């Protein structure tokens, strides 16, 4: 079977309990999980060392905490103390745990099923080959040697319009929010950086990302997470918002795919 998890924000112990009741099992079942594995929860370093082990049994792709950590670990960016990292951080695996997740995908396509998964969602102003090799571009420098030099280049807000002719900078910086911190567009599908509400509460002429027709959400489902406040609430057919805020105090949701069946761990805060 096929089972998708959205944020665990290191709540493994939520993680371990939703994957017990669906009996989930390595060889027989795939997992997917739509990134921020870490930060806030008390649980990041089990949670990679568990999903680091599940190797082809796991499709993960890497969320905006997930990347905000590989920055704390190469010295790029300084460790918060709410983000709970520095068990992680001073582990004696943490090289081996941390050159592993910057190794993984922001996308993952698997045509058999229909089903593109990416942290924060497609945005419309992609087709799939071209968020085939934004992806490509992007994990090829988080997995180089010099990836440090890309982590501190990735912060910023601009540009937050897609073309073909970007280049550089600004380039790798509009692919890493599209992939990890996209929310709400405006109608001609340009990226907003700021607002984080719900839709219903989000000012005009701002609109979610899926409510704006894109190639990809029309041939393909879109499963993602990131973005809590939505509640995995006001989706169109086949989109499937899998965050329900567990390390906030929510929950943990888990969706199989072959019968779009549902199942739901309370966070234990
Ligand atoms: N209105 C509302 N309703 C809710 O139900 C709810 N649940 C959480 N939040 C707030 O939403 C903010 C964004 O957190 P998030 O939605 O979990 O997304 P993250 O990727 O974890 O960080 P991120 O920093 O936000 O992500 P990017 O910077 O990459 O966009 C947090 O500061 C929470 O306090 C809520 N707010
Ligand atoms: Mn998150
Ligand atoms: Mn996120």
């Amino acid at each position: 079977a096929t089972y998708l998890i959205g944020d665990v924000h290191g709540c493994y112990d939520e993680l371990i309990a939703l994957l017990h009741k669906v009996e989930f099992t390595p060889g027989k079942d795939t997992l997917w999980l739509t990134g921020d594995l870490v930060a806030r929860g008390p649980g990041s370093l089990d949670v990679l060392r568990y999903v680091k082990s599940l190797g082809d049994s796991v499709r993960l792709v890497l969320g905006n905490h997930d990347l905000h950590l590989l920055a704390v670990f190469a010295g790029i960016s300084r460790n918060k103390p709410k983000d709970r990292l520095t068990p992680l951080l001073e582990a004696p695996d943490a090289d081996e745990l941390l050159n592993w997740l910057r190794r993984q995908p922001l996308l993952q396509i698997d045509e058999e099923k229909k089903l593109v998964m990416a942290h924060a969602g497609i945005t419309p102003q992609w087709d799939l080959q071209t968020a085939k090799e934004c992806a490509r571009d992007v994990e090829a420098v988080l997995s180089s040697d010099s990836y440090p030099f890309f982590l501190d280049a990735m912060y910023g807000d601009m540009p937050n319009n897609w073309s073909p002719e970007l280049r550089g900078l600004g380039r790798l910086r509009f692919i890493t929010n599209a992939f990890t911190r996209m929310r709400f567009c405006f109608p001609n599908g340009q990226l907003d950086m700021y607002s984080k509400e719900s839709p219903e509460e989000a000012p005009a002429p701002l609109k979610p990302w899926f409510a704006i027709p894109g190639p990809v959400a029309e041939e393909y489902s879109i499963a993602f997470g990131h973005w809590a406040s939505l509640e995995g609430k006001g989706t169109p057919e086949g989109i499937y918002a899998l965050d329900t805020g567990c390390c906030w105090g929510g929950t943990l949701t888990c969706l199989r795919w072959e019968d779009k069946q549902y199942f739901v761990q309370p966070s234990n805060r």
